[PDB]
């Protein structure tokens, strides 16, 4: 048989954190930092399918903050796509899973998760994940 019923999350990993005015976000975050933080994702969580994750993509991001004391906001994320992931609920044999994105990008990134309608200027917890559909009715195999 096939499973038509997987679908393709769309995973961050994000830092935000205040620097000084004088510094720069690269003073503090490097491409190879947040690789690492893409390395240390789950990627054997019972709702996942075949195929694994594509390449990871670091971002920075710096903005003056204008409520801070002279502070600069940083967002040091890494972004990368679960291929496969199930739908529902999900019995692995002895338990049962909830495969719904929030649960799902939780237990893989093991940050909170916050809805894409929250932006990050809204989030005020330092480290944080993101996790939406990129895409639906993929087969949960690699066949
Ligand atoms: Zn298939
Ligand atoms: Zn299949
Ligand atoms: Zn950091
Ligand atoms: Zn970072």
């Amino acid at each position: 048989g096939h499973m038509l019923d997987c679908k393709a999350v769309a995973l961050k990993w994000v830092h935000q954190f205040r620097i000084p005015g004088g510094d720069n976000c690269n003073f503090y975050c490097s491409y190879d930092s947040l690789y690492q933080q893409f390395n240390l994702w789950k990627k054997n969580d019972a709702c996942q399918g075949a195929d694994g994750f594509s390449t990871a993509i670091p971002k920075i991001q710096e903005a003056p903050c204008s409520d801070c004391p002279g502070s600069k906001t940083c967002i040091c994320s890494v972004q990368a796509t679960a291929w496969r992931v199930r739908n529902g609920k999900w019995f692995d044999g002895q338990q049962w899973f909830d495969c719904d994105v929030k649960p799902y990008t939780e237990r893989v990134l093991g940050r909170r998760w916050y809805d894409e309608s929250e932006a990050d200027k809204d989030i005020y917890v330092g480290y944080y994940s993101r996790g939406f559909i990129s895409n639906d009715n993929v087969h949960c195999g690699s066949q």
